[PDB]
């Protein structure tokens, strides 16, 4: 079938992102964003972004569903698209993606089922607070913790449980 994209929500989650992807390369990985922005030099269409160049053709697809999140900055478009999403999937890797909650839904429905995870604070952020309070419902589900690599291996240990596959395996348990 696939893999499921990860979505981690709240304070660290960046540096959680970051991790992931750095400690397990081949497990995870971010996914090419569309954008109507011009390109630096040593930017490459397909790797860094796809760059698009019918402002009009993005308009249609945003309109027409294409994007899982899609918005303006600095009057360009950018977006994520399922279709980017669904290349990661199927080529066996967790899809880190920083995106709102209202994409997990969308990811739902387009049968990419993510698991949502968001790391609550012990108070030591007012905007932590409502969006658990908001997206509560849609949460595979919530870790404390007081260490970051406490934190870091519960966010591993449930990406593991759910998605039926392991990350890593000790060399010695790989029999």
């Amino acid at each position: 079938n696939y893999t499921r994209p990860v979505i981690i929500l709240g304070p660290m989650k960046d540096r959680i992102n970051d991790d992931l992807i750095s400690e397990f390369p081949d497990k995870f990985g971010s996914c090419v964003p569309h954008t109507t922005r011009p390109k630096r030099d040593y930017e490459v269409d397909g790797r860094d972004y796809h760059f698009v160049t019918s402002r009009e053709q993005m308009e249609k697809d945003i309109q027409e569903h294409k994007f899982i999140e899609a918005g303006q900055y600095n009057n360009h478009l950018y977006g994520t698209s399922v279709q980017s999403v669904r290349e990661v999937a199927e080529k066996g890797k967790h899809c880190i993606l920083d995106v709102s909650g209202n994409a997990i839904k969308r990811l739902q429905i387009a049968q990419l089922y993510p698991i949502s995870i968001f790391i609550k604070p012990k108070s030591m952020f007012e905007r932590a607070m409502k969006l658990e309070q908001e997206f509560t419902e849609h949460f595979t589900a919530i870790v404390q913790g007081d260490t970051l690599e406490d934190i870091y291996n519960q966010v591993k240990q449930i990406i593991e449980e759910q998605s039926g596959s392991y990350i890593w395996v000790p060399a010695k348990e790989k029999l």
